[PDB]
């Protein structure tokens, strides 16, 4: 494996719900980041509008995120610790990284311009097409990798095991 694959939680009813409503699900203009994100990085990874993700850190499972790794986000109700409801809806998307930037500690105002709490998610990812809304639930998708139905994990890593059984699925449906 030459690149590595990320899973993400999404919870519904929250605020990273909202946050992810807003700079996944429908992305922003351009326009909304000039002046704050070079324009090397917006040239090469904004396709039309901008689509992005934040996190409080550089690292899940203590390895770096990269561009070309993909993520997976899952969204559903938490309701427990790594645990999903799967008696409420649940949705998968996949993306694959085009870049990523670290905004300083000390720059991260814009990011409440999106974000509630945005100046914690200073950790960007940036995704050139928008995520992909799979057609599975969070059951198949945890089912097809081996992992628990109800595997909700706020941050993980998918080892290469595993994530070698589902790869060339993965690529296929990004290509
Ligand atoms: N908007």
């Amino acid at each position: 494996m030459e690149n590595q694959l990320f899973i993400i939680g999404i919870g519904t009813g929250t605020d990273e719900y909202e946050n992810f409503e807003e700079t996944i699900l429908k992305g922003v203009k351009r326009n909304e980041l000039e002046g704050q994100i070079g324009p090397d990085i917006l040239d090469n990874c904004c396709s039309d509008v901008c689509y992005f993700w934040g996190r409080s850190k550089e690292t899940i499972y203590e390895k770096k995120i990269d561009k070309g790794d993909m993520v997976l986000f899952y969204v559903g109700k938490r309701i427990s610790r790594n645990k999903v409801d799967l008696n409420q809806e649940t949705a998968v998307y996949l993306g694959i990284i085009c870049e990523t930037v670290e905004i300083s500690e000390n720059d991260v105002s814009f990011l409440n311009d999106f974000w509630r709490k945005g100046e914690n998610f200073r950790f960007l990812m940036f995704f050139k097409k928008k995520p992909e809304k799979l057609h599975h639930s969070i059951n198949e998708i945890n089912s097809k990798l081996g992992y628990n139905p109800d595997y909700f994990p706020i941050a993980g890593y998918v080892k290469p095991e595993r994530m070698s059984g589902v790869y060339d699925i993965l690529k296929n449906i990004l290509k």
